[PDB]
C-alpha cells in the first residue's frame, strides 16, 4: 500500500504494490562450460513472495541448479511496516541497482556474479553474467553431487554508506547426496544505478526460505522456485507496545 508519512518510502512501496512480473536473463560460463538461463514469473512483495520458473535454453545446465538459486531479486523482501525505512532495494527503483556478489564453494571453484536489476516498463529485470572458474571436474558441482533442494536461512545485511549501497557476506550449505554438506560463502555487495538518494539501512537481517520443485511436462532442463523473503532483526519502535 501507499500510506506512508515518508513520501521516500511511499514512492518505492508504490511501485510493489500488487503483483509484478519479473523476467531473469543468465549468460554464464562455468570452466567453459557456456550456458544461458531464462526465468519467468512473478513477485508479491506484500507476501516476501516469488515464483519463478527457470530453462536452462543452451541444454543441459552444466552446475546443479540450487547452486544459482541466490543469484537468479531482493526488492521482493517483504520489509515490516516499522522496517520500511530500512528497505534499500526498493527505494533504488526503478533505475535500479547493481548486485555483485563473488560465491566461494569450499575446496572447488567460485563464482563471480554481476546483475543488474531493473524495471523495464511494468516488467521486473535481473540481468545476470557468471563467471566461474577453479571447479573440480569430480567434485560435487561439475559432477552433479547436490541434492534438489535449499535449506532456510538468515542472512544479514548493512549499510555501505562509502558506496551509497549496502554489503552482505552469509554462507549456503547446500546438502550433497551423501548426506554430507558443501559450503559456499558469499560476498555481496550492491550499488544504486540511478544517482539519487536511497535509504540506507540499519543492521538487520531477511529470513529466506525456498522451495524447489519440477513441472511434469516440461523436457527442458528446468527449476521451478517459489521463494520467501522476510525482513526482521529491528524491534518496532521506540520500545514494545505489548507490555
Amino acid at each position: 500500500h501507499h500510506h506512508h508519512t515518508d513520501p521516500m518510502v511511499s514512492k518505492g512501496e508504490e511501485l510493489f504494490t500488487g503483483v509484478v512480473p519479473i523476467l531473469v536473463e543468465l549468460d554464464g560460463d562455468v570452466n567453459g562450460h557456456k550456458f544461458s538461463v531464462s526465468g519467468e514469473g512473478e513477485g508479491d512483495a506484500t507476501y516476501g513472495k516469488l515464483t519463478l520458473k527457470f530453462i536452462c535454453t543452451t541444454g543441459k545446465l552444466p552446475v546443479p541448479w540450487p547452486t544459482l538459486v541466490t543469484t537468479l531479486v531482493l526488492c521482493f523482501s517483504r520489509y515490516p511496516d516499522h522496517m520500511k525505512q530500512h528497505d534499500f532495494f526498493k527505494s533504488a527503483m526503478p533505475e535500479g541497482y547493481v548486485q555483485e556478489r563473488t560465491i566461494f564453494f569450499k575446496d572447488d571453484g567460485n563464482y563471480k556474479t554481476r546483475a543488474e536489476v531493473k524495471f523495464e516498463g511494468d516488467t521486473l529485470v535481473n540481468r545476470i553474467e557468471l563467471k566461474g572458474i577453479d571447479f573440480k571436474e569430480d567434485g560435487n558441482i561439475l559432477g552433479h553431487k547436490l541434492e534438489y533442494n535449499y535449506n532456510s536461512h538468515n542472512v544479514y545485511i548493512m549499510a555501505d554508506k562509502q558506496k551509497n549501497g549496502i554489503k552482505s557476506n552469509f554462507k549456503i550449505r547446500h546438502n550433497i547426496e551423501d548426506g554430507s554438506v558443501q559450503l559456499a560463502d558469499h560476498y555481496q555487495q550492491n550499488t544504486p544505478i540511478g544517482d539519487g538518494p536511497v535509504l540506507l539501512p540499519d543492521n538487520h537481517y531477511l529470513s529466506t526460505q525456498s522451495k524447489l520443485s519440477k513441472d511434469p511436462n516440461e523436457k527442458r532442463d528446468h527449476m521451478v522456485l517459489l521463494e520467501f523473503v522476510t525482513a526482521a532483526g529491528i524491534t518496532l519502535g521506540m520500545d514494545e507496545l505489548y507490555k
